[PDB]
């Protein structure tokens, strides 16, 4: 699985994604507007949060992290900007702590940083909400490295691998700070319950894995759902793919149920991250 | 028609091989976690004091019934904190009762303070939040699905979209949220608040909790049960919906000894406490 790769199936499967997405969702994903001094307090906040670990981080770098919520956000909806920074911060210093060396993971002077997001953008309720997430998932990460568990939930089936990546690629966490930038009291119990993370897991995971399973088995990295085929074997492979996308449709299909701003947000929420995947 | 089907010719075989699968695979018998007395009296003191601004009378033998779930389903070689445990006593019992409630009679201002007193009373300040806000969510989630199409949509869809809806409408992922201080094991506690002890335990509870519920269910109409998916009045269809049920058990239970040794002992004195404690009363 070391020299494997999805290469010859890039261009296709991403064909069949839009195809998809435009077939079930309809709806075009739009990037949010943040106006210049919007933009420049966000990564002000992203940079004072990762000073205390020595990093400095380019404008460039904070505004590619950015687009992921610009693109997956619903801007029909949104009621408090002041949450949506929030997201917007948080998402970004995230980001950066993933891609450190685990060896420099100060959770001492990381944690704090967060709590200070938290505690400046929401209202007293909502910050403890979205700082026990944030707080939950940086931790999940340390326990979970070259855990038994991982191991055996990620190579079992795919419902065992889906089960670990509620809360292992960040949705739960996602959906918990994002509430209140709705002020949507059916989607905040959604959020609350974690119901929202579990219906757009599949969706989101799927893509990231399909886009990141060169990179990550190149550094002997398991959280990915296309290690369970032989991606070498082209219809072994096109098999497995097509019960994703299954997957990913009867997802969307259920999510059409919810309530119409509810379903709105989850549905830009999964096709803006495909969005957002593929073109950076 | 479903609203007269039953399970009542499966009922001997099916808890025959509940029994034998939990003998092979989880292998340690239930025990009883022991309440004094003087620490059951306290229990049925502030339950009876919880419901007493609905107007409910309930009878210490409905309270005690109530109880048994917990003190089966805890794993009493891991307790660390007896206070954690009486309010999950409590708060199992009172929850119980408001849901045999006609909803008509549920008065949330009433309600939401007193779980709010029982998790102020007998966790410290962080864990007492993170316990009340679970109860909370679940009892608002019962109120905001009654008659929900997405309950409909979760419920009839499949198995897995049934079970994703249930790690709530359960129950389970409360249950995880207030009984973490129990144990004060660091990892446990994470996978409480990640919801992950939730979603592990969840088809080994709802798989049982619905074989035994199923003709009360199906006769009130309700559609939160599993084996509403099969035509149990068939029984090669049922036999091969069951034992697919008890595929997902095993393999949650093989995953779950995957986990550090005390975790995975709660969790499996959990889906193994459930059964003995459902064929029981
Ligand atoms: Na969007
Ligand atoms: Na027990």
């Amino acid at each position: 699985i070391g020299r494997s790769s999805v290469r010859p199936y890039l261009e296709e499967c991403t064909r069949r994604f839009q195809e998809m997405f435009d077939r079930h969702v309809v709806t075009r994903p739009t990037k949010v507007e943040l106006t210049d001094a919007e933009l420049r307090e966000v990564i002000d906040d992203c940079n004072a949060a990762v000073a205390p670990l020595g990093k400095t981080v380019s404008d460039e770098r904070w505004i590619s992290y950015v687009g992921l919520v610009l693109w997956s956000q619903s801007p029909r909806h949104i009621k408090d900007m002041e949450a949506f920074k929030a997201v917007c911060v948080l998402n970004c210093v995230t980001f950066v702590w993933d891609d450190m060396d685990p060896a420099l993971h100060d959770f001492g002077l990381f944690l704090p940083q967060l709590r200070k997001i938290c505690e400046k953008y929401y209202g007293p309720e909502d910050a403890e909400v979205a700082y026990e997430a944030a707080r939950a998932f940086v931790t999940s990460d340390h326990m979970f490295r070259d855990s038994p568990i991982k191991a055996a939930l990620c190579t079992t089936s795919p419902e065992q691998y889906f089960r670990f990546r509620v809360t292992d690629i960040g949705v739960d966490f996602w959906m918990k700070m994002s509430y209140p930038i709705y002020r949507h009291p059916e989607f905040t119990e959604h959020a609350k319950t974690s119901l929202a993370a579990r219906m757009t897991t599949r969706g989101l995971t799927i893509v990231n894995d399909f886009y990141s399973y060169d990179r990550e088995v190149s550094l002997g990295q398991i959280t990915n759902c296309f290690r369970l085929c032989d991606v070498s074997d082209e219809t072994a492979f096109k098999e497995f793919f097509q019960a994703r996308l299954d997957d990913m449709i009867e997802d969307i299909e259920c999510i059409k149920a919810f309530d119409q701003l509810t379903q709105d947000v989850f549905l830009d929420l999964i096709y803006g991250n495909f969005v957002w995947t593929t073109s950076n």
